[PDB]
């Protein structure tokens, strides 16, 4: 299979959602919710070790990593879309959750 589907690879459902980015970005989304993601493949999780902070910061960087030519095309204009998109990208990264994650103890 090509490298097409690699981690951080935007999933376009075209399925609307519901979050609030602000009275601009929640009119953009409404109007527009048809170009963003739904879902991202991405898979951080590998060991207890791994928290969240980690996952969802190193999701966002697959994320830029794989689609880097949809980010490079629209910010040059489309700069209330890169707003909007990357708070939907943090909503999806903050939403995948490791089954292994537990009450961790140290000194």
């Amino acid at each position: 299979r090509v490298a097409e589907n690699r981690p951080g690879a935007f999933i376009k459902q075209g399925r609307k959602l519901d979050i609030d980015f602000g009275a601009e970005g929640n009119r953009y989304y409404a109007a527009n919710y048809w170009q963003f993601p739904d879902g991202i493949y991405y898979e951080g999780c590998s060991e207890a070790n791994v928290t969240k902070e980690m996952l969802v910061t190193s999701c966002v960087n697959a994320t830029q990593a794989a689609n880097q030519a949809e980010f490079s095309r629209e910010k040059q204009d489309s700069k209330l879309h890169q707003r909007v998109l990357w708070r939907l990208i943090k909503e999806i990264c903050s939403a995948k959750h490791c089954d292994f994650w537990l009450e961790r103890g140290a000194a």
